[PDB]
RNA sequence: AAGGUCACGGCGAGACGAGCCGUUUAUCAUUACGAUAGGUGUCAAGUGGAAGUGCAGUGAUGUAUGCAGCUGAGGCAUCCUAACAGACCCACAGACUUGAAC
């Protein structure tokens, strides 16, 4: 008849945790942003926010393969000329660590009004403890043999 | 209500909104806060010798009274004048979840 449409879901969304101590950046960020969208739910619907909060901890110790750790550069460009800001992954992970993952998923998930709204569902922490015991976050399922 | 805004007196603040400081029994008293603008009183400061009268000169003009006289958006003092009257916005405990301690 008519396909079911995500009808109002507010809270009691699952909180997950990922200790990113030596888990390579990309692959992890794909399996983070697949639980950020809700593509693990028969209730999946692109237009509604059926997702689930998650919590990255030890955001200082994400690994990257190859020679990345000195090659990959995050560039923020000021609007004016000459504002380009070369910046290598080692300098960030030293200086402000959570922005690393805060980029990775922010590219993974669908920018727009909705994507922007969801990105809040990622809580990133550089310490080893996370202050959220909200839903008593159950550790996050990883279907990826290579991490 | 706390806080505001307006109004009222103005500024080293300002295109207008902004800002900032006032808003009177504007103390009184044994070492700092309650003079905001004007006026007044005084002092710095400027210009430079007032007016009248006298003297010397036939007359221009000088000379004495005399750092006087006019200045005084700067400094303090002074409630003399004006900050009178007001008015307006502002509220009642800050939905929903689990967690923790007694």
């Amino acid at each position: 008849w008519y396909p079911k449409s995500a009808d109002h879901v507010p809270t009691d969304k699952k909180w997950y945790v990922v200790d990113a101590t030596d888990l390579i950046l990309g692959r992890m960020a794909s399996t983070i942003a697949i639980h950020i969208r809700g593509k693990n739910l028969a209730s999946y619907t692109p237009s509604v926010d059926m997702g689930a909060f998650v919590i990255v901890v030890n955001a200082d110790k994400v690994a990257v393969s190859g020679k990345k750790r000195t090659q990959k550069l995050y560039r923020r460009h000021s609007g004016r000329p000459g504002g380009l800001k070369e910046e290598t992954f080692d300098q960030l992970q030293k200086r402000i660590p959570e922005r690393i993952i805060e980029h990775a998923v922010r590219g993974m998930l669908p920018k727009g009004r909705l994507g922007r709204y969801l990105f809040n569902h990622l809580k990133v922490y550089k310490g080893a403890e996370h202050p959220h015991q909200a839903q008593q976050p159950i550790d996050l399922p990883l279907r990826d043999k290579r991490i």
